[PDB]
């Protein structure tokens, strides 16, 4: 379990005049990379040969480090050339996956930016879940087994795409049957169904920003999420959806910018404060720079969070060259990528870099 | 009934070197109170304690008026405080609902951005249809009673979400009575049901701007509603609706950014020309300032009416940091709240401010 | 069939220290004028009595040419006054069309931005499908004939929304028949019927620019189409969509800004580098400046393209003041109009004006 | 002798999607090195302790190369830091005097900005002289000998300061043996003497930049020298001036911005085109990039070139936030370095970087 005087003693034989930002090329990386040059930063981006075209092209990476396969990120030779490069790393959805959470709680020795342990209780969806609830923020009902079902429901398994809606005992078997049965569930996956209650109402993925050097969480974007195949589904209409065999998919495919309705703003805000007054009780020190709430807005005016991330969301990306929010601090084109490297600019210059780092 | 000399003999009153920009902290406040600072105006938000975050954060007003509800704003108190401050009020929805529009039409002493008078012309749909039907804009057929109902229509009630469609007499009445039994309807909005034709197609609410200095009028940019719950119940599967017991309502919770198709922009500027044309004759001087057509596009390529503001809509939001149609005037990230403190710089500066104010 | 030639040496009688930017007003001319204007341009906009406005409230246009109607542009008076002003004419989609193809490719005697001969492989369905299936793009599959039918399919006639959904043979005959006893279709239309696989997914149209100077293909942005009334039907509840007698109809009628999963993203480089590797070939010199290829994403996250256009995409106006995409560059608002402005721009500094005109 | 193949081919093995743009800190780097930056490239700046805040408060270098002292920057150690780099060096005066003209001549290879071969052109007066006589440029009349003064001169000693001014033969010889005596100038100095006519009138150093991509002389900007002890002593009144011993030195110790009369930037540019048409036979390829002629308008308005340089001058650093005429292209707050750089992005991007090295 990586410490922070492991980290912070890593950092110490860094080359402060020298240091860069680096991520993996992938998930959110464009306005991160671009993000820290638009801060004076140089950058360093982690690919692969079939995937390194659009960062060459953006022209957002001063560095490459390319990789076999991005499995390779947590090879220690990858943490060397980082640290030989002054890296802190910005670490995202893809850098995660690929490195292996595991490997990132004790064997990824690169400073970091962000709370390093927080990164846990966004992949449990116990965790989260306490977290949430202990926030007292709004979710969505919890149903322990398909008998319980008195309304409609989603229900989510972490298996092969895995969902499926219902609104009684009966058809959650009916369907969870014709998925087995078409290759998508197994038995496994059918009892470690996660059953919720189906949330009706518009997607805000809210993007927050909590900066531990200011002690305040900033609204800097929204987005709602562009899934497939349901976008394409529910676009078809009702007569020819009735002539279709075919289940609703939530892949996420893109993101489509939205604004809340301003009079909600205290309530978003109040959220943003919950979740981090809490999650500082709860996993010392805390969110630590980005972070999502995924929301659904009730007909009563309610947002009821079905997900959250405790690192940079891929909705960020809708605002690459600056959101209606972000604007609005210094009417500047600011994107998530570019309010983390001026975190990290802020720190070195205060000599706070203990704050922001782990 | 408050007069204009009642007003310009207020704001002569004022400190022309000092004069500040004004609004309750709601709505549309955020680019109207940035709008303003980027125009070199000090800002005046009317606030309270619980809703306040969101403009402290945001840093968009210097001066904060705490109220204890929003409902104190007509109060002799604040008025007063706001014309020390030489505060020229911007209203907006919420501001107008706050105050209540009968105090603002003869009760709210501070001189106010717009037609005073034209902000009942919104608040009444006799007056409104009369506006818009006489200056020669397509509205959806109206239907005197559930008898007539031949096609699919909406049906509007001023209750509690007061909504449904409908395709026959029958089903009108099937539906009410659901509404009814259920809690949401009384027979008191039942007779005062609003039928009209349900308009097919694709929503645009269009913000343009009218100049009294430049005689113009300017678009501004566009929005489509995100409305609960009726986006997130479209968004669920025609098989899974159909097993469901759900009402769709229409409440706003946000804004997603539109651009239409570029041969239709004509189309768009006679409405708006038309309607400022015929808003002068019977309400003078007209339309000053931002107005918005809620409109929705049929397949015939003609935009059809359903809604008007005579002040700032709340989907001016979605360009808060400038949009595709602002930006072609100047090249610059312009808001409507940008373009209003603006038109108060020049007139100030060419000493038009009777063109603007009442 | 104009030479290349008969271009150059035209171009060559031009003043090149007055050389301008010209295009018909509608489309997307907003952003061609903008962004031309924006490179130091001075600019041209073919108009007409009551379509003017736009183009003069925006101030885009330093110079009108107005016409009786658009089919005029072709007429040799019009050329001339083109030829006079050093115009280079930049294409798209309105033009093409009040111009007539045939008129565009052997009768229109003015310099010209593009590939000239590659604009009628998109406007023939044949070559199109050669062009993408060639450049190994994924496509929806084709049907003969209604009896091949044996899942859901669209149905594509051009002629009058000229459109509809079928998921077998007989519901195909059924709707065909519906629409002849209804006006819409003829049976010259109904056996000139196109029928391919219905892909369900999420639309990206994907906005790219390949550079003839720098030999690279850039990604400017992305749209998803707003099209009526299909997007006003699915928007009414399943239950309101069963008891109505609508056809859907897929007129665009406007855009919505959306950005794509970043993993994705060098699936979308290699889908226009293949398609400009391989129009090179099949049409020398191949794609020049803007292209689209408008797509689905399926649940398998490939992206389907169902169509394509060798010059610049009407969804193009969904980021007039910059997109993501476009800001990564240089941090800028780049419009795809300022993009090709640039490129006409640095051809004419570099002398390497044979790279782009035709 | 340093060959192009010999360094095109250096560069050819160089990691082209991570070129670097590297120069010594000193002379004019501050805005070589932030004119890089500005441009998107990463820099590399070679310094030593002592003398390296300005480069890093300034922040506009990501890499540093330390050496002991900045003779060592000849070492084959520090050409192989910077080939590793992908550096590409931008030369100026600093660097050529302590890099050493013949070590730069045929023992650096590293790429280099420019035309290496014109350096020595620069530093030779009987070169800079038959350059600008053959180019047609004004200079000072030259006089063989101090029995050949007929009117006022000043006299230069390539020595330790080393000037003075005489009206005559018999003043010259006062003055030499003055310098002498006081340990300023050797016999041999004396012997090396250059006369030349003093001009009287306006000092305009004349920064341009030919643009080898373009073929096109650019002016950039203009500033006057501020020299001591000359411009401190002449700031003293002529009284007290006739009461001191005290002999005018001319150490360049900074830079005033000065703009010239605009009638005569036809004679500017016509300047400029003449230096470069003669360079361009006289040392092909000619000038590249940045140079300077010293210039002195007599009461004729004609400038007299008492000097010139073929690379960056310590002038530019007047604009390192752009001038008057450099504003003009596009304005932007331009300066030399950053207009040096653009011209290396640019040929990458057109893959005509032979065109710009050496
Ligand atoms: N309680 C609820 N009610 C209604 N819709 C819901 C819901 N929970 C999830 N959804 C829909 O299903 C989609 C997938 O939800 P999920 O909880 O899997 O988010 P996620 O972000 O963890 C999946 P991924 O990480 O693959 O994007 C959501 O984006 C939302 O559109
Ligand atoms: N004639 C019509 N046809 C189809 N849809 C309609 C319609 N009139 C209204 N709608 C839908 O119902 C929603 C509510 O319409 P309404 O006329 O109540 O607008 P509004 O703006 O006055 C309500 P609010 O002020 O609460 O936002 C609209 O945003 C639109 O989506
Ligand atoms: N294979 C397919 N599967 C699902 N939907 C499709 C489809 N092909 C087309 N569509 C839908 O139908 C619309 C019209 O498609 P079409 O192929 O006519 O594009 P288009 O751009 O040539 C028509 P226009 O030129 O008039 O805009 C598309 O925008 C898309 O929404
Ligand atoms: N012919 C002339 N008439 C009048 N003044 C002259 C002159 N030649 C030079 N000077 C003055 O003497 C100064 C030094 O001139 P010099 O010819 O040594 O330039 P330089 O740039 O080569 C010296 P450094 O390289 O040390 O700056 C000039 O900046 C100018 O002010
Ligand atoms: N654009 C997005 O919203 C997005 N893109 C990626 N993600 C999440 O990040 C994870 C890794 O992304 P990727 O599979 O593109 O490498 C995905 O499983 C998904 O949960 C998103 N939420
Ligand atoms: N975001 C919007 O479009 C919007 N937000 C608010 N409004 C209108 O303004 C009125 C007051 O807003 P609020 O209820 O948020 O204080 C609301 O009743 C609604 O009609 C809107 N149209
Ligand atoms: N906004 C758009 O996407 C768009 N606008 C126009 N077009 C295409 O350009 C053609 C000509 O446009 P217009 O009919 O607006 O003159 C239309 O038939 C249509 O295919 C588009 N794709
Ligand atoms: N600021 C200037 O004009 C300037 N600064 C330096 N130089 C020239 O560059 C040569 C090297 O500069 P430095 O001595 O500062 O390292 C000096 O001998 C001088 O001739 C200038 N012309
Ligand atoms: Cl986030
Ligand atoms: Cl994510
Ligand atoms: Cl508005
Ligand atoms: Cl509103
Ligand atoms: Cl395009
Ligand atoms: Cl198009
Ligand atoms: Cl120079
Ligand atoms: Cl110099």
């Amino acid at each position: 379990m990586i410490s922070k005087d492991e980290i912070l003693e890593i950092f110490d034989k860094y080359n402060k005049d020298e240091i860069t930002i680096a991520t993996l090329g992938s998930h959110t990386s464009l306005h991160i990379l671009k993000g820290a040059k638009l801060e004076g930063f140089s950058t360093v981006c982690i690919t692969m040969k079939g995937r390194d075209v659009p960062y060459k092209r953006f022209k957002v990476a001063d560095k490459f480090i390319y990789v076999d396969n991005f499995s390779d990120i947590k090879n220690e030779e990858i943490q060397e050339k980082l640290r030989e490069l002054n890296s802190i790393v910005v670490p995202h959805g893809s850098f995660i996956a690929y490195c292996g959470l595991d490997n990132v709680e004790n064997s990824f020795l690169v400073p970091m930016f962000g709370n390093r342990r927080i990164l846990r209780w966004e992949s449990e969806r116990s965790l989260e879940g306490k977290l949430l609830r202990e926030a007292g923020l709004r979710v969505p009902k919890k149903y322990e087994s398909p008998e319980d079902i008195d309304g409609t429901v989603i229900v989510k398994f972490p298996g092969a795409r895995g969902y499926f809606i219902a609104s009684s005992t009966e058809e959650f078997y009916k369907k969870a049957e014709d998925l087995k049965k078409r290759g998508i569930l197994t038995d496994e996956d059918i009892a470690n169904a996660h059953i919720e209650e189906y949330v009706v109402g518009t997607n805000f993925c809210i993007h927050y920003f909590y900066s531990p050097l200011k002690d305040e969480v900033e609204l800097l974007g929204m987005d709602k999420r562009y899934e497939s195949n349901i976008d394409g589904l529910v676009r078809i209409p009702a007569k020819d959806q009735l002539e279709m065999n075919i289940n609703p998919s939530y892949v996420i495919t893109g993101n489509i910018p939205v604004v809340i309705r301003e009079s909600l703003l205290p309530q978003v805000f109040e959220m943003g404060d919950k979740l981090v007054a809490k999650a500082k009780e709860l996993v010392p020190p805390g969110m630590i720079g980005p972070f999502c709430l995924q929301s659904l807005c009730n007909e009563n005016l309610e947002l009821v969070v079905f997900e959250m991330s405790a690192r940079v969301d891929g909705g960020t990306n809708s605002f690459m060259n600056g959101g209606p929010y972000s604007f609005l601090y210094n009417g500047e084109p600011l994107s998530m990528g570019q309010r983390i490297a001026r975190e990290i600019k802020m720190a070195l210059q205060l000599d706070m870099i203990d704050k922001i780092i782990s």
